[PDB]
């Protein structure tokens, strides 16, 4: 349809919560959509949301954006960071600013995780705190978008 | 207790080619002998094989609701570039063994890296389709001694 | 004979976004040349585009089936990051050209590196659509000299 | 004080040159605006600048004894150079949150390694002065119940 | 308007030792084909070769006083090595096409860097001399619409 | 027909500190599971360990002269230091097959690397003593149908 | 117009290690005399030193504000390490010459990196004192047509 | 006085939080058992401590006024970053024993390197209290033979 | 053997090379000061040294099952070379200090690594033949408070 | 002659094409400012220019027979690519002053390196055609005090 | 000729300056003894040196066409930067030795680098001109056994 | 006495795999042909070869007290391993010549780096066993001029 912010989540954050809930918290992905929903529509804000383990998938959802209207995407895109040229390619190809977010603290495990295909043409980037990044994320875009 | 072999991109293309400078073993026959092994004895084993990263992923999410025990992995050339199915692997947290067919070691550079081998029980490569007998010999006798 | 032209990811924007940052030219209009091109030298030119690395490889394997006997390939992304693609093309045996409308050594120190540029008959980047022209102009003089 | 604000070098000069050049909002804006956040929520709250690393290193030691349960530093160019000051935060053991009003990837590559960001509970880069608002609902949501 | 191409050191050598070698292709068939394509267009181009760094440097400078308004170069061994080459093309501000027969990519390591791909309009490599005649059509496009 | 089974240095040590470490299970062991194997098979089958690396590259000239078809080789340590055995092995022509107990991609980064991988069959580290059976039914397959 | 010296750590020991190792050569007399040579052209210069790299940030900070042309720095060793005095220098945006007694390119690998010079207007290396005499008259220039 | 022992940033910090992490062992403590050594010596000895790297070149510069024959210095984690602090020892010309508590190698890697160990005259690591005891001990037998 | 010292190859030359330029202290000079030192705490002490890598490893295991406590060792050479010495120090878990009669890091680069510096408690380099001393002194206070 | 100027390749260029680009300053202007300079001192001084590497190398060479006392070298691209250079200037053992033009270190990473810098007696770059100068002015004082 | 040996750049200073301390012999000396042992075996030898690459490639062309069998050269310093020689002397296809006076394993890092060394039958460094007497020695042995 | 050829290991093999792969040449032919040219010129000559780095070690020890002058060394697989053979070789100050029969810079990069051609007076490599012959000619005339 249209709509202003477009949340995407990358690979494997389906998993949020499934496991041993003992491992990784209770919260789930459709916990922080919910959260992010609510967010948005208190500010009047059109927000969006998708989640898919397929790149091409996530590219293409990328460019519908551009027919879409979107002006913002809030990333997270779990390992993708680190591997996908194409993911970058469309962002830039697009030409939709962004801001990356993740949960853990990529700089935190194994050295890999440190090198990013996204973060220098990100508006900017918050990683380690859970959540609340992406509610973060959408606080920022808020104010950028409607003052 | 449930055994699923993945097999990677590309490797349904065994046999294909030439089969006199090539070999003449294809996917299914590798299969056939890992399932007949499987019955002998008597452990329930499942196979998948695709060239899309993403079909994997969704693969390996289906083995955690399916109580899958352990997963024997060739992951084709997804073993030097994909973050992706090794957040999968450890994401739903069933033990793994890669295989490869050929000596991954004795090839370009590029290929002695692996994005799955640190976080595997073991691994076997170079040693042709017995490979992946031996990986399920293995399990076997892992998970019902 | 066939020729079969690829596109990687992301070369469907061509032409859509923004008129002024790059060439005029969309990746119909590309295509629609290049089959003109290859019809006035009575040769069969398909054509095919994805964004999923999937589909690129399931496509090259068809190519085999359909007796395909040279690749003309633009990558994009991919020519930096898919080992699978590699594999595919190299596992199939059809020869290839590597195109690229830009210039890839001109952009940022990553783009410099390829896993398919060493296993290619050549390489052709920065000239924009012509690119594919000239690729299918060394094609057809391959095939029937 | 409950949540200390570290400033590292340079910080100051925020707003003074060309007041068309970077945006007019100074240091003590940025200070003003954390001060009345945090007596929304009742939490003490203090701030502190210097451009030299020694007296850095001493106002952590002394957070220690303040019994500050949080810090929230912008290290600024010392986030590249100083193992004193990631030293400082381990050995007092008050966690921390690290803050950048540019985005340090799309600078030049000595940006790209930092001496704290690993011992960070999160870190946060690009956002300009709101960084630090973020940092804060962060501290306040984890320290009042 | 007037094209210059220039060929590197040792390309004198090329059909000269074992025309089952490198093929029976000289560099004066090469100067040949390319003079018959620009006089078809009505254009003036001129060509040169030496083993010579400076005999290079010298011609480029000349081709600034001439009003060459591009070049088509194939450096060949210079391309590793010579910045000198890489200061003269900028100097006099010529925009220029890199050309080389073979495919440098599937050649040693060493032969992967160049000095002047960064800073060409674009690179051909591996199509033999067609990637000359290649870089020629599109010169000829660029000047004469 | 005999295959040499050899085991580097520090491997002696199998099961000989603290019960609760690496098992109950001996080099001895091992050896009697790997002899009695190969008496199942009709093949003659030698065991082999030391410390010295130069014990070692003895043994592998000594295999020569007793006409040793294959060789299943541990270098433990050595796979990571010693060019010297390497060279014994190519030096002589016998194939072998490396093995390791622990699967040596899952410790320090300098356990990456090997002398001996790129020329051996096959590779098996991470699947304790089974490995060596492995390499063994392997072994018998390829000397004997 | 100011002109103002920094001589960063250890240049106030010159002259006081044995009455030979670079001259008697003091810092005093280094000053003495550019205070002389600016007096002849009707410049303020200012000269500052310090063994603390925040007092050497604060001085360049104070400049912005008593309205400093340009600065002839020489960083010692902090050439080599301090990110914070490139940021100083580039927030208050005073163009800058780097000076050095010893050539850093004579001695050990670390000295070749310098988070400065890239952003110099030019650098003098080697040429003892002379080097901040020519820096001052370069600046005179610069300043004063 | 003879001898000079310099303790770098958060060696302060000794034996405070967590009585039991690190154990009850201070600074204060440390400079107790030396001072009490160098009593039984006749060997007048000096201590310092600060987390400014400042205060510790300008204490170095004073070492040499005062005739210190020998420098005992744990930097902690100066010894990674600073070159000044390098400049400054080999300024004065004054011998010195870099001291560490705890195994610096068996730490992060960045912690490897030092910008003072090759120019020490040796290096004590991983010994804790004793360490500087030791040094101090080779320092009594270098001046008192 | 309740302390076990171990010198690795070449240390046996001590002495007789031209005592006069490195001169005088022998070997057996050593062995005798530590033996001397370790009656008087009334600890027992056994010492070796070889030039055969295998010898000092089969000693090392030897250590296992005499109870030795702690072992003393200067590998000289084998510190950068050898991970069959690592992995038989880990093997008998046998606690270790690292003792160089010189400075290895005032010298050529490659001696900068170690493949047990890690692992040791400690390390002395730099300070002739009383690192012996300090470390014994150490292991002293370790087994017996 | 006592002292020669030495200028390689591109330098020919300067003010040559769009003077305002990069200044109305010709090699001609900078060498008749040089020659007057070196005049009002009494030295006779020489200068060169060459784009062949071997024309500079044979200079080299002449200035030994000719007695000549020091070398002022800018070698543009040649100090990034030329060994012959470094050794030419080395065996005939005239000390030399390396000037540039533009800051060198603020362009293109690949010169960041020099084969002549570190033997130079220093190095001038980025202060335009004043850098010959002070090469000049520092040389002239050096040969009659 | 039979054989060429080729004096690359610098060599012609051997012997002409101060002899008695960089030594008398010089490069006639050693062509007039390679001339009289080419005399002793009825095989005709030239000689050549230049200090331009392009005279150096030249005469390996020329080489070609007089039918030279094999080729003793010592590039000198174009050893660690021309790939243009090197693919002269593959391009010809004429087998070669090349000697070095001096050990240059002995030397800076970067004559550890050479591109023509790998392509080489041999080299011999370091035994001055003895070093072209033995590559004659064998060259003499090949060509007529 | 006074000339001692030493062998490294593998060395042993020679000739005796295949007599069609490297020649029939054994190692005893290789010291026969030294024995004599030594014979001739009335110097003793010893041999010697071993698998295992300490009866080298060991040998290079005794070396030193039986008067040897020089030693002419093929190290074989060590020249890249052993630090200790370095130590040995500078340990007892005996002058070295590194010889290798075959091309080392024409195999895999590991072969390259040598902990022993840096400390050679020469090396000489790719020349078969006169490579021994040419050594010991220079040897001879360093011994008796």
């Amino acid at each position: 349809m249209s709509s202003t912010i477009l949340v995407i989540h990358g690979p494997n954050l389906n998993l949020l919560g499934k496991r041993e809930p003992e491992v990784y918290g209770h919260l789930t992905l459709d916990n922080i959509n919910r959260q992010l929903i609510a967010q948005a529509e208190q500010a009047s804000i059109t927000l969006d949301t998708f989640q898919s383990n397929w790149e091409g998938a996530i590219v293409d959802r990328i460019h519908q954006a551009q027919t879409e209207g979107v002006k913002l995407i809030i990333i997270n895109p779990a390992a993708l960071t680190h591997t996908s040229v194409a993911l970058r390619d469309a962002l830039l190809g697009v030409a939709i600013p962004f801001i990356e977010v993740h949960l853990s603290n990529v700089h935190a495990r194994e050295a890999f995780r440190h090198h990013s295909y996204l973060s220098d043409k990100a508006i900017g980037v918050i990683c380690g705190l859970g959540a609340k990044g992406y509610s973060f994320a959408l606080d920022y875009a808020i104010e950028k978008i409607q003052p």
